[PDB]
């Protein structure tokens, strides 16, 4: 346990993010574009597996998918690129610790979200171009899943988004709490396995699911209005999970009782 | 044989725990709540697996569940949060070695247990709101496991609680004996694999098994007395394993001539 | 972060490649022949798996193939040898950073591509002499995959090439951002799993698919023009993925404005 | 290479073991009882797996059991506790190297073996009390395995005991030759997978097999004479494996010329 | 790249090998006997797996065998012992680099191969003594594999030997290029997976195949003439793989010229 020094690290990470965005908007967006595409890469893989195993009628489908998703956030952490869902915790913590402002935060949130989206779009276009989604069980898996995510009640999506970002941000948190790159990756594998297989909802990952589906030639049963719906619900859920739970939580754990230079702890 | 070193570390962690509690009840409770929720997260995953593979008739169900539970304690150890079952060995070793009093130990136990339960209630509530336990195999898996755990005889729950916490605490003990975070996670993986697949009982994990089931409107036979009955029996077993075996054992190996 | 240091690292690597080729063509080409052979070894392993599981009607075939391909880039990275696809990002980043020139880049690309191919030819020849492709499902998996890769339309091949090298180059990128060799190998394993199972195309691996198919006794529809066609389409796609995305992207991330 | 430094370290461990026993019999026996229990925990896990998979008619049963046994020696090594079988190599090398006496070695063997059995006995008692061996495939697995282990000809048991302790002791030798805890656990995992799946015999793991089978009222296939018969023949082969092969061998590798 | 550094490490290792042999024949031979037996342990495990899964008609047999062979060379590398196949690259590179003579190289090859053989013979005898090859699918897997290896044409064996020792030697080369013991083991794992599942031939592993096959009364399918035929062809292939590819290749990469 050193929660204080962890709090200092999240604060420094928040500071550097806003400093970077102010410095170069292109640098910051390109960083966010990579991250969105890196996450999407995980989606292409596990949806391929979904199509493959669903068509075969395997009971192991959802387990294999979760076991296979680690690459999404592992690429993000190992490239040091900008992922919206992680910024929920980092910027929240930083702000409570007075390193960054509410404006600084909404800004990072806004642009990371947008750049991630750009990444998914580019990935979506390129993947469809491969013809792997022209016809088949994988194409169908994208179709069916895109539809289900858009057709499900806001409350359900909302809560799934909370639990997702608790898991995604806690893996990010572990990355702050260890110097071992291999331990980072392992904690990410565990958290992404738990979140994918348990059926929680990740906003950035969905950007690619719909990106691929709306760019896909075969029918739709998608209704881009649906994509927006899903994305709104999951995003707010994510924010709560990251900002309300992990951000505030790590702040509470690490803030020195002294200071006390504002507020007092029971 | 770093046994004296190890006991010095347990004792120091025990001291740090109670000082934290005395310094801040909110910080102690929040840390406890996180650890309760992180463990419950393991349960959500392995019960999803449980539902899926049970409904398939697979012989691999309990093996895959065991292999998949590592995240529970991995998250706890890697976040530095407060977990009741682990405090059983730490506070007992630290007390035997005169770093902390019995009152300190009793308090730390009461508070982490209550913190953990709070974490489980929040998780159980939020999980239910996802609608994932509304209906189907995962819902049924919660409903049936909760019931069999609440109706099992006391001596059996108790002895299962003993073996579980020997495994949970020995994995915490390993984390004190290595500087390698990967090796910590590996040993956690092994010990949680052994305890889940063998059929041992974890009090804090059960808190989520019960919060989910009770909070789920999809019908169940457990109730509160059922949940309380299991929790009491498993907690007592957990304490015996952690304190009487691991705490006393490590104190004996580590104590000064 | 450390994007600037990462760009410095790629620029330095890109500089050392051209300096090496300028000092010794033999060394450069020997290094390239090794890498081409190391990648092809991954192809032998997973096509053997392909032949085995396809024959069995397993739904797991492509998944097991992906999980088992890690050796291909792990060997290259752990031996420090010269792979054409990795050089798409390294040389493009170093070129934008003015460590090396465009001519340096096309020279390095030409030499590593050809040297890679020499390794593939050598490997295919020796593999055929083992008798392991004389007949049976492995021989058939080689014939069938070669045929389908060569008969696929250009656009599809090109885009699969793009996504393949994004993954391969981002694995190399990771190897520059960690001092942990285990972490390098793990990231390579994840990226190669993703690209093999997703259906993406790697020019250098395809060299072995084709040298094996064309050197072996078992009759196919492939021919030579087919191999060349596939290799042209996938190479261009690989170049776009490694150069336009990873090379340009890491340069933009690390460049002092 | 470091054969000399390795022998030095084995010698030192032999010296530290005898000193520990001389200083405190209790500390020594308690360490021994932990190790015997930790080994036994691996048996509880894999016999659970055995009952589940056998009951299912799985061809993978013995493979999954081997893969799942690593916890047994991993716990011992990571907690630094006293295991009879490892002491076959350590004491024999140490004695050969003039660090410890023949009588010292005899004493460490007797105490560690008996203390290990104390751990198995205690574990068997508690595990029976879980009700997990009451009736079903896990109880049948214990009962069937214990009977076949007690009815197997001496020669076959003895030789199985030799190969077993070459594997266990070589995994302890590896832990002496690396500073990476993660690599220690990997090597233990491999060697334990090899010995369980191949069919080799480990005296201390067997103590738990017989303690569970004998303490359980719903298991009557063996009795005590059957257990002694097996344990005597497996212990003798263990000794030969660890002392005559590993101990003598590493001494010959490391000794001053 | 650090190709010169690697060649220097290889050259130092060759020098150290020949000094060892010159210093003590007994030490050199004991070391070789260990490696031969450690490699054979891997054979005992994967042939138990082969017999189990072949008898069940599993498509996964050769895949699980390849995945399970890592112990063979992991033990050799972690105990620092003398393996003939590895010495093909090490002595070869150190010779080209003028650290050791052609005669030193012949000597080291001769002694390690014979020593490796002594370990295989001992392991064979003891394994037969376990009764584990008395009868059933494991004995039959041994009998059938020995026979197919004995009847295979020379060219096909030779080329299989080449590819096998590229893999074994590149895995040894990897261990000279990293300070991470976990990474060494991982690369060894991947290379042995590749060579076993693909169908490549390893001379020292084959020693234990024929050892068990010739010592078991219940295995009739082969003669000493067959074993010798296979061992000669496969050894020659191994030498070409280790010395002419890896040895010469690494010399070329690393030579200051
Ligand atoms: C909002 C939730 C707050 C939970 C705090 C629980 C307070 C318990 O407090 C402690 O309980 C122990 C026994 O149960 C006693 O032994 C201690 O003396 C006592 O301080
Ligand atoms: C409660 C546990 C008591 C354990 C006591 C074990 C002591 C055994 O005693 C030892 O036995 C050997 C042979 O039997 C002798 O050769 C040793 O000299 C002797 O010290
Ligand atoms: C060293 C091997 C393990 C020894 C275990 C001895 C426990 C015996 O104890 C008793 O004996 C009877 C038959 O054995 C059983 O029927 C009883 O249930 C059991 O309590
Ligand atoms: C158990 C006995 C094993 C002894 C093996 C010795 C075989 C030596 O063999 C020879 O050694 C010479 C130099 O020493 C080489 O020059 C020869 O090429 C080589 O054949
Ligand atoms: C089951 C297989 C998982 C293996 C994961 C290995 C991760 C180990 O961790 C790594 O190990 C190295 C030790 O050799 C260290 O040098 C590194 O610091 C460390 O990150």
């Amino acid at each position: 346990r050193a929660h204080k020094e962890t709090l200092d690290k999240l604060t420094n990470a928040a500071i550097n993010k806003i400093n970077l965005l102010n410095t170069s908007k292109v640098k910051y967006l390109v960083s966010s574009a990579f991250a969105g595409l890196y996450v999407g890469i995980g989606i292409l893989l596990i949806f391929t597996i979904g199509g493959l195993l669903t068509d075969a009628g395997s009971p192991m489908t959802k387990i294999v998918m979760g076991l296979s998703f680690a690459i999404a956030l592992s690429l993000v952490i190992m490239t040091g690129t900008e992922l919206f869902t992680g910024n929920n915790m980092v910027m929240s913590a930083g702000m409570l610790n007075k390193g960054v402002s509410i404006k600084d935060t909404s800004k990072i949130w806004a642009y990371s979200w947008v750049g991630n989206l750009i990444g998914a779009l580019v990935l979506g276009i390129i993947f469809v171009g491969t013809g792997l989604v022209d016809k088949g069980p994988v194409a169908e898996f994208f179709a069916n899943t895109a539809a289900s995510k858009a057709s499900m009640p806001f409350t359900a999506l909302f809560f799934r988004g909370i639990l997702c970002n608790i898991l995604v941000c806690v893996s990010v948190l572990c990355s702050f709490r260890t110097n071992s790159d291999t331990a980072k990756i392992i904690m990410i594998f565990l958290c992404l396995f738990a979140f994918i297989t348990s059926g929680f909802e990740h906003s950035v990952a969905n950007m690619t699911i719909y990106s691929v589906s709306l760019f896909s030639p075969t029918i739709s049963t998608v209704t881009i209005g649906g994509a927006i719906y899903n994305l709104v619900a999951v995003t707010l859920g994510n924010i709560v999970g990251g900002a309300l739970f992990m951000g505030l939580g790590t702040y509470i754990l690490g803030k020195e009782k002294l200071n006390a230079a504002a507020e007092n702890l029971y």
